[PDB]
């Protein structure tokens, strides 16, 4: 059930990365402009996209290792695990500590405007 | 810091960062696209811009410590030292290591097309 599986995983991964960022922003957000905050949310979606194949390699081996028929809920749980086990807070700290949060551009707004279920992955 | 001094520093810093990137690329650039390489050259300019206030305080201290009035040759030297010693390699490793090199955008090509002397910084 391929796309139901991709959708629940994307929702959980983005949700999880977004939780890390919103938590981080409560501590560090004072210093950043609203555009810089939106850029970091873009970063979350882009990070998921550029690591999607690696997450799928790994998810494929975890389902396989179920010795069981995968239900969509398996995918929900594997996505939630990626969402909390990727250290995005390190990434925010490094990027902001290097003063290199990129400018908020229309192409970033475009990605942020999609529903999480529709964020394109390959 | 006066305009003439600003200009020799931007030239030397961008040149130094560019040399560091050119070096790093020999090791780490085999599988990047031309686009991705051009983004890291943009990153060098952007890095200088966002660290400009930091470099200006460092420069002020170095100049206070010179033991004589400063002249443009001192600023050329300090810009070259920043160009050499900032570690752009830890930043290039971070972007490439995480597969987060940004796409090459039109605004980036615009910044890359300026002469280093004309890259805007907050110094006016």
């Amino acid at each position: 059930i391929n796309k139901a599986y991709e959708v629940t995983m994307k929702i959980q991964i983005i949700s999880g990365f977004d939780r890390q960022l919103t938590a981080w922003l409560r501590v560090h957000g004072r210093r950043l402009t609203n555009n810089q905050k939106k850029t970091l949310f873009f970063v979350n979606r882009r990070y998921m996209q550029t690591h999607w194949q690696n997450y799928m390699l790994w998810v494929k081996r975890k389902i396989k290792a179920l010795g069981r028929p995968a239900a969509v809920g398996d995918y929900t749980r594997l996505g939630a695990e990626i969402g909390r086990r990727v250290d995005m807070v390190f990434f925010y700290n490094f990027l902001s500590g290097r003063k290199m949060i990129p400018p908020y551009s229309a192409y970033m707004a475009k990605l942020n405007a999609l529903r999480p279920a529709d964020v394109p992955v390959k």
